[PDB]
């Protein structure tokens, strides 16, 4: 039922209900010769929607807003990028032009400026040190320390016990490290434990790529790194 990579043509976006007020958006994009699926989060925020990450590109993100408009019908007013890679910030310009206020930690914003990626407009205070947490509307943002990247944040929806781990967290079927050029391998396992120790009542854990799982996904990631 969860959409797979061969089912989403590059340019299209699917929405998947995870609990109500919480959806994940799935898009596809090529990366060094191959196409991969990628997840993001959507959270109902009163009469508005909070977006967690872009759909990996300008055209995909445009498709995302259109799909949101078609299936949910509420405006996306804010977005948070969980790290500096293009599958997280690629498309913030389309979001900006659509009236969406974009956010990211200052760490993410400068890591994106130096790599030449799109840069979220606003800086998120209170997450510069491992273990820091801040609330942001219907969700709580957490900076566990360097893992997939040195700036990676994870997101938690209290009212739904949904833990969005981003690309610091791997799906279950993934048994190899893959690309970790921007990671801190030595610290990764420690950052994940910080996540474990911080959201032990998580019911759903969404990886940055692939199928949903449980807290089950954390140790699996450590074991793969
Ligand atoms: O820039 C990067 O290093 C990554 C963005 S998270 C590319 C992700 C592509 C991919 C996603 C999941 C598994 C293997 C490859
Ligand atoms: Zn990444
Ligand atoms: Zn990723």
């Amino acid at each position: 039922e969860y959409p797979t990579v061969s089912e989403i043509p590059v340019g299209e976006v699917r929405l998947y209900q995870i609990a109500d007020g919480v959806w994940s958006h799935i898009a596809t994009q090529s990366f060094d010769g191959a196409v991969y699926p990628s997840n993001g989060l959507i959270v109902r925020d009163g009469d508005e929607l909070l977006l967690i990450d872009t759909a990996w590109g300008a055209k995909n993100t445009a498709a995302l807003l259109a799909e949101i408009e078609k299936q949910i019908g509420l405006p996306v007013t804010r977005a948070v990028s969980t790290h500096f890679h293009d599958d997280r910030v690629g498309g913030v310009d389309v979001l900006r032009a659509a009236g969406v206020a974009t956010y990211a930690s200052p760490s993410t914003r400068r890591l994106a400026e130096v790599e030449g990626n799109e840069i979220p407009t606003h800086s998120l205070e209170g997450l510069s040190s491992s273990g820091d947490a801040v609330r942001f509307g219907p969700v709580e943002l957490f900076y566990p320390g360097a893992a997939h990247s040195t700036d990676n944040l994870v997101v938690y929806v209290p009212s739904a016990s949904v833990l969005y781990g981003g690309c610091a967290i791997y799906e279950l079927s993934r048994t190899s490290a893959g690309n970790v050029a921007d990671a801190d391998l030595a610290e990764w396992p420690t950052s994940i434990e910080r996540i474990q120790q911080h959201y032990p009542e998580a019911q759903f854990v969404i990886p940055g790529h692939g199928l949903p799982g449980g807290l089950d996904l954390l140790k699996h990631t450590t074991n793969v790194v």
